[PDB]
């Protein structure tokens, strides 16, 4: 068995790509790349696509649970929010790619103990103004799920206590931090 079986993941995941094209609506600029559900198929895809730091400003990658679209309007996102990492321009070089890869692993390895079921996906925004990485969760009112997710994530990224990160509800973004760790 071990010698020939690919290792299945807890969830099947979909990677999405966004390219800013002004000719198009935001939703129309969103595009599913591929899905995977094994460790081996994760790395085949990751080793095949551009690093986040190599994307033209305006692009996103999103990794979401199969069946959850990477938009606020999805039933599993409507009432949720995100843990936001705000990077300066100098961190595109030093931290963006390692932070994103760490975030990908937090999701596919189900790293938030029981609250991993609260995770919906992650988004990296490559922006000239400053990049962003975020983990999206399904319910911004689940205090103990959100907070545990936030504390684990912060430690897995290696962020020091001199840093505080904030959690924002999608209902507030679509128009303020609810929690900070
Ligand atoms: C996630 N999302 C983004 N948009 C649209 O895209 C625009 C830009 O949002 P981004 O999340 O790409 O973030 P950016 O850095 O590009 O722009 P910022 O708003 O943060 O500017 P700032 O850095 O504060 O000066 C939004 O204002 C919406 O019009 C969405 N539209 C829908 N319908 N659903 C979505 O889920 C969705």
């Amino acid at each position: 068995p071990e010698h020939y079986i690919k290792h299945p993941l807890q969830n099947r995941w979909a990677l999405w790509f966004f390219k800013n094209d002004k000719s198009k609506t935001w939703q129309a600029n969103l595009r599913l790349i591929s899905k995977f559900d094994t460790v081996e198929d994760f790395w085949a895809l990751y080793n095949h696509i551009q690093l986040s730091s190599n994307l033209m400003p305006g692009c996103d990658y999103s990794l979401f649970k199969d069946g959850i679209e990477p938009m606020w309007e999805d039933e599993k996102n409507k009432r949720g929010g995100r843990w936001l990492i705000t990077l300066n321009k100098q961190q595109r070089r030093s931290d963006l790619d390692r932070f994103w890869l760490e975030t990908l692993l937090c999701l596919i390895g189900e790293s938030f103990d029981d609250y991993s079921d609260d995770v919906c996906g992650a988004v990296v925004n490559v922006r000239a103004k400053g990049d962003k990485i975020a983990i999206w969760t399904t319910e911004c009112e689940n205090r103990d799920a959100v907070t545990h997710i936030g504390r684990v994530y912060k430690e897995r990224l290696g962020l020091p206590p001199k840093i505080v990160i904030g959690y924002q509800s999608h209902a507030d973004t679509a128009t303020k931090n609810r929690f900070v760790v």
